[PDB]
Parts: C-alpha cells; sequence; structure tokens
C-alpha cells in the first residue's frame, strides 16, 4: 500500500481528501501515525474520507496495527492503519 | 451492536479483551470514544484484539464515524469505530 503519514499538525481534511484519491485510483493505502494526536488526526481523516468516496460507490475498511517504524534514524513504535476499499453496489 | 465506551484512561489490553470477547460471540461490536487520549487508548485497544481472535483464525475490520452523543445535558461530537469480526485470509 502506498504510504500517507500523519504527524499531530495534519488536517484531517486535507488528509481525507488525500486517503479518498489513493482508494479511488488504487483501491488502498495506508496511514501511520506516531503519538496520541497523530492518531487521532488519522481516525478522523478516515471518517472524513468515506463521506468523499460513497458518492463513487466506495466505503472502507480499517485494520490498525502496531509497527516498529525507523525515523531519524531512530526505531519507533507507531500505529499503522491499512485501509481498502470495495463497492458499495456491483 | 454491543457497545463499549473508552476512557482516556482506559487499559487497552482489558478493553481488547472485552473486544475479542465480542466478536467471537456476536461477531461485532461498537467502541466509542469522544477526546484524543481516549481515541488513542480505543485504536491500541483494537489492534490489540487483533491478535486475540487470529488463533481462531478470524480477523477484524473496522469503519469509524462521527456520531453525535449525549453527555449529562450536553450534546458531543465524538469518534465510534463499528468493529465487524472477519474469519481470517492469506
Ligand atoms: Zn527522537
Ligand atoms: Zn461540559
Ligand atoms: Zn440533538
Amino acid at each position: 500500500m502506498e504510504t500517507l503519514r500523519v504527524s499531530s499538525k495534519s488536517r484531517p481534511n486535507s488528509v481525507a481528501g488525500a486517503i479518498a484519491a489513493m482508494l479511488r485510483t488504487k483501491g488502498e493505502v495506508e496511514v501511520q501515525a506516531i503519538g496520541p494526536q497523530a492518531v487521532n488526526q488519522a481516525v478522523k481523516a478516515i471518517a472524513i474520507a468515506r463521506g468523499y468516496i460513497a458518492p463513487d460507490n466506495l466505503d472502507l475498511v480499517v485494520k490498525p496495527a502496531f509497527v516498529k517504524l525507523e525515523l531519524e534514524n531512530e526505531e519507533r513504535t507507531a500505529l499503522k492503519f491499512s485501509i481498502k476499499a470495495h463497492p458499495l453496489e456491483t
């Protein structure tokens, strides 16, 4: 899945737009978040994204998971959200 | 759905056991969270729960959404996670 990295300052609506575009084009995307606020921003973005892909006959499902990631040569534990799209009607 | 309301002070590991128990028995559960910390605890709880049901060749899928909830005499926008059991895949 291509990866969208989210931070404490990321804006849910702009991230939601990106998620929506990746789901519409590739059918899946992953969001990586580290820290409380970033996780909150990511979840909000995913909920908003559902509203953008619905008119395109799509909804999404998410699977959260803990993952160890490298950042600034440091190893950090983060939360990753694997997101998949599927048609609402076929 | 049965509902679990997570607090900023909830222990992810305990909530995860509640989630796993419900998914195994009913195959679905809803988790509600109001503030950023509670949202973080919920996401961590859902991620740990995946490990609790994986043995049984079962995984889960989540769909987050905004929802208006009543807390005493106040209406509050919260986040809810609809969680459904999904028998595992390869
Ligand atoms: Zn550092
Ligand atoms: Zn109040
Ligand atoms: Zn009202």
